[PDB]
């Protein structure tokens, strides 16, 4: 695992930038790139499955069979089976359409926001979360626009935002080299230089 960017967001909260493999990165909380049905099927969402276990596929079928589809911009939270995290926040990112690029960013801002809301107010314990690039690979969100789109959200979200949690670190994480590269560049356009 390397850490190739870290700043300090507030004067709580940490941002970093990781090149790792999230089945075996370990936080509280690690976010999946899903999509509405929870059907864990490829990407980084098949490897969580993979590497935790198919119960990790069970709850989140029973997610769905109980309160519906998971839409764009929203989340269903699981256990993490045999992951060295405790819980999986299943985020859906949208899927890219060239027709629709407002509609799909504001998609993907809202799965950022869904995600802090539930680590700051819902579960005030986690302490650290890794968020990936959530819609650039099997979604085909444009890389760029994507990791600029996340850690703008990030910052928005938090800066000068009072809250009441436990929320130390957040690291955007990827195991592919030109994704790191890309959260590392949107991380210095946004916030400065690594520190
Ligand atoms: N093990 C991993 N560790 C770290 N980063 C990873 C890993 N696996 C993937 N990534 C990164 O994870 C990021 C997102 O890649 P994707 O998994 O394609 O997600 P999407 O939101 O575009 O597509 C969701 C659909 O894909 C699935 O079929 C789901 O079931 C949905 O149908 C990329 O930056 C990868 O580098």
């Amino acid at each position: 695992s390397l850490q190739v960017f870290r700043k300090m967001l507030t004067p709580r909260i940490e941002l970093s930038v990781w090149k790792d493999d999230l089945t075996t990165h370990a936080v509280d909380a690690v976010v999946n790139a899903a999509n509405e049905d929870l059907l864990h099927g490829g990407g980084l969402a098949l490897a969580l499955v993979k590497a935790g276990g198919f119960e990790i596929q069970e709850e989140s079928k029973q997610f769905v069979a109980r309160y519906g589809k998971v839409s764009a911009g929203e989340i269903a939270v699981t256990g993490a089976g045999r992951l060295p995290c405790k819980q999986i926040i299943h985020a859906v990112g949208p899927r890219w359409m060239e027709w629709d690029k407002q509609g799909c960013t504001g998609k993907l801002q809202r799965a950022i926001v869904s995600i802090l809301n539930y680590v700051i107010y819902k579960n005030t314990h986690i302490k650290t979360v890794a968020i990936p690039a959530l819609s650039s690979g099997i979604f085909q969100f444009p890389l760029n626009l994507c990791t600029k789109t996340i850690v703008e959200t990030i910052r928005v979200s938090l800066q000068g935002k009072p809250m009441m949690s436990n929320l130390k670190e957040i690291h955007l994480v990827s195991n592919e080299d030109p994704t790191v590269a890309a959260f590392k560049a949107a991380s210095e356009f946004i916030l400065g230089k690594s520190e």
